[PDB]
């Protein structure tokens, strides 16, 4: 039940690859018991409607390496 | 052991929070409290605010460390 | 839209500039280009010692008309 | 799809807008449409007071991802 | 006659410290007599988190030689 | 510049309780940077007297500083 952080390969590359991300950090990929990997991430974004447009391509990087559970916490530009 | 029941009470207490799921909160590591949550709200307005008031709840039960991902409803 | 490789570099490279995003260089009719971008400094003083280093930047790609929104991390 | 003439009368219109030039609008493939402007204020704290306006002009407009250069008296 | 340098990777170790939401105006001088020296600004979460972090970071430096810092914290909250 | 002067407005600060590593550094291309050490009470005060910190160097046409609180 104690889970194990793993890192891969060309995730975070990708992430800051995503129209709309200005930057990442915080990236976290954990591997919970029974094969079950989860990921969390800090993201930054113009504002607040840009994020609605991006969480779906984010939710998609991860997905392309069949992580399903996401929690991704926006932080936006300040003019 | 934490106090999850109280935090997530007083999360679910502020203004602008419509739900609250996915909430975690561990010390996997030899030390240092983390926490992540999902919280929907209707709309980006005041986000920064409500952003600011959850990290605020957190930080009043000794949580320092966050990550709080936001759904909206609209805008 | 053009790809000016090194420009985001060059201007990641300038003193007093913490961030550069939205970076975006246009070909308008074969010949005259634009460029624009966000770029991140300490405040608004920073920022004004610096526009002109960053216009340098560009002008060293031969781009004379640029639209820079600045951003910062403080004041 | 939009109107440039009728968007810079409205961003001319809000009120502390001294001045718009270089105003661009950009549709990128698959759909997002991209916009830019340079626009003048009497001072720093007027811009402060006016950006939201202007990012909702341009929002009504759909459009989402803007860069803004203000320029000062 | 002081002069900048550029340490590999050391700003991506100090971004790779947990805690750490943000690095900028990183500068890493030698004074004359082989003494090099650092300043940098740290974003953290709160007060808390950067005391947390601070011994982290020192340690960051001090594996590249660096015993002499200046560094500013920048807070997303205070509290 | 003068430093002499610089520190002494610095100790003048409301909040600021001592000042330490002071140093100003001119960089290339007319840049001048300023690092300095200060002791306040605590995480609030400090926040408070930043903006007059960042003034006093302001005054000396000081653009860039970084400041390390210690509380
Ligand atoms: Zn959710
Ligand atoms: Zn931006
Ligand atoms: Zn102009
Ligand atoms: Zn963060
Ligand atoms: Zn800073
Ligand atoms: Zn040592
Ligand atoms: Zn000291």
């Amino acid at each position: 039940t104690v889970p194990k952080q793993i890192d891969i390969r060309n995730l975070i590359k990708e992430l800051r690859n995503v129209e709309g991300v200005e930057e990442v950090h915080e990236l976290h990929v954990w591997q919970l018991a029974g094969s079950r990997i989860i990921a969390t991430a800090h993201i930054k974004c113009e504002d607040p409607t840009s994020y609605m447009e991006v969480a779906k391509t984010i939710k998609d990087v991860f997905h392309n390496h069949g992580i399903h559970a996401t929690t991704i916490q926006p932080e936006f530009a300040s003019v």
